[PDB]
């Protein structure tokens, strides 16, 4: 038992990561068979990041110009496009450790693993979740751009985001690995901001899941509520709706401990209304929407990746 | 910016990690150069596990007995013996993936990273503190025996936690890789509990500096204390003893915010006193002590490791 924001193993990343160096600009790349994917305001310097036309800039650009460091071996870039706000930089070298992949888009609500990288080298991992209004509350520093988040499915690994920016609340932006945003940001320096967000109600249910498998059942009671009249607290709360497609998802949670997803809400609903009074949840003082109920059922029944 | 439970990249211990099944047994091995190293109560059966004799027990076991799985390759064991509680199963191939490594102890109130796994194949990465008392809030289920905690420094992988058994309040107990259990705990089904816990008031301590670096001022106040004083508070809330020591350790993190580590003593005291009045800090309604000056001072500044 016990329950964790717990991270897919990122060997398999790992194992991609490179190092872009364009003027004086160093960012991170992911070197998937010949090519390498990195943000494209690489080709940027301090002035071009104000306001930027980055297909005159590119053509401006040669191969020459970009320095690939795989560890301490050099990459010839032999190619280069632009795919959106991504490069697409062609290398004379096919990654020997390229894993099983697909590039993934996902849903506001979905969770995934980022492997904070700088200079091409692997800081740390940890898990994120796309909040609502497309943003994520990640941990980034100068020169982290070109880090990936991921999620696993047996051997293959699933790229959903590659992170460009920090907006002014320290909540991230990025883009897809084909290069388009999450969410209405660009990569410029203007005055953008995240945009009012909402709690993702589905999961916090999942999450009060996890806490009846783990033994917390005091905000359990035996009230019921009708799916209407629960949505009325959510939205009162910034709580988002909860769909019945969300009530189907929640199926084998609620069948594993017994308890109705409605009346899973009853207690949601009570918790809103009256806060913990001291108490606490799965070690938390606060309701946590950061995990899925895939997450909850991977967590509490022990899935693995090969 | 930005404050994450962060883990170090796991794929220098995922190449290490393979399966060890004996008898009706199954669980992780650790497998470094032409050794195998794994918890010792995989030679134990269900009517072992109650008041096993161990040395008793491997006399009779032979090494056609270990079957070790590195993936779909199966290790021939050559040789094996006992190290306290881990067994040493020594195979007829050395790990080409074996990375630096060391076997180091740590400290109640140090951090590592665990690579949960079951049947050899890693599932999840995540951060864990040794408690004050000796146990760590994992997440781990049946089949995850053998996993290991972690830390990395630059290249080299310094192990030290084995997982072995859960305590009934759903907390976790293991050795180092030498086989010496953390606290005061052995490997076999009797009715062992965790003992009282204390909040490791060092790592509070760097973690609301990590906030003040991050923005959240709010607990910040004009009034100081003396070390005494706060141990005083300390004491009464189970918070454990501050020392000049952990006075020193704090200076970088003081001089970088130019918060006097007594003035931020009496900021927690206020903490602890009054609570927080429904604000949060770094998205946590309670006081965390999970983070070490070190994890601070890494996420906050951005060492990698290669
Ligand atoms: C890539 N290495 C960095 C990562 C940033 C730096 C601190 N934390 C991070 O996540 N990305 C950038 O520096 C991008 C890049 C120019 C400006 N920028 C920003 O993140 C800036 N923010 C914005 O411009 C805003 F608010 F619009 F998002 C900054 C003010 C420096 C944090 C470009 C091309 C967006
Ligand atoms: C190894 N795969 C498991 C991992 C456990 C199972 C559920 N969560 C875990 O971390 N280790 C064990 O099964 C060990 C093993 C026998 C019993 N055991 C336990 O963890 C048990 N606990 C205890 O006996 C206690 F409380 F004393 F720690 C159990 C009740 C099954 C949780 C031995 C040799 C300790």
């Amino acid at each position: 038992s016990g329950f964790r924001k717990m991270a897919f193993p990122s060997g398999k990343v790992e194992g991609c990561m490179v190092q872009v160096t364009c003027g004086t600009t160093t960012l991170n790349g992911l070197w998937l068979d010949d090519v390498v994917y990195c943000p494209r305001h690489v080709i940027c310097t301090s002035e071009d990041m104000l306001n930027p036309n980055y297909e005159d800039l590119l053509i401006r650009k040669s191969n020459h110009n970009f320095l690939v460091q795989a560890g301490n071996v050099q990459l010839r870039v032999i190619g280069h496009s632009m795919q959106n706000c991504v490069l697409k930089l062609k290398v004379d070298t096919a990654n020997p450790k390229t894993p099983k992949y697909k590039f993934v888009r996902i849903q506001p609500g979905q969770t995934f693993s980022v492997l904070a990288c700088y200079n091409g080298s692997p800081s740390g991992v940890y898990q994120c979740a796309m909040r609502p209004n497309f943003t994520i509350k990640g941990s980034f520093l100068n020169g982290s751009c070109g880090s990936v988040g991921f999620n696993i499915d047996y051997d293959c690994v699933s790229f959903c985001y590659m992170h460009h920016m920090e907006l002014p609340t320290g909540v991230h932006a990025g883009t897809d690995l084909e290069g388009n945003f999450y969410g209405p940001f660009v990569d410029r320096q203007t005055a953008q901001a995240a945009g009012t967000d909402t709690t993702i109600t589905v999961n916090v249910l999942a999450w009060l899941y996890a806490a009846v498998i783990n033994g917390d059942r005091w905000f359990l009671n035996r009230f019921t509520t009708t799916l209407n009249d629960f949505n009325l607290v959510a939205m009162k709360y910034n709580y988002e709706p909860l769909t019945q497609d969300h009530v189907d998802i929640l199926g084998p949670l609620s069948a594993q401990t017994g308890i109705a997803v409605l009346d899973m809400c009853a207690s949601l609903k009570e918790l809103l209304q009256n806060g913990m009074n001291g108490r606490t949840i799965l070690g938390s003082a606060l309701l946590e929407d950061e995990f899925t109920p895939f997450d909850v059922v991977r967590q509490c029944s022990g899935v693995t990746f090969q």
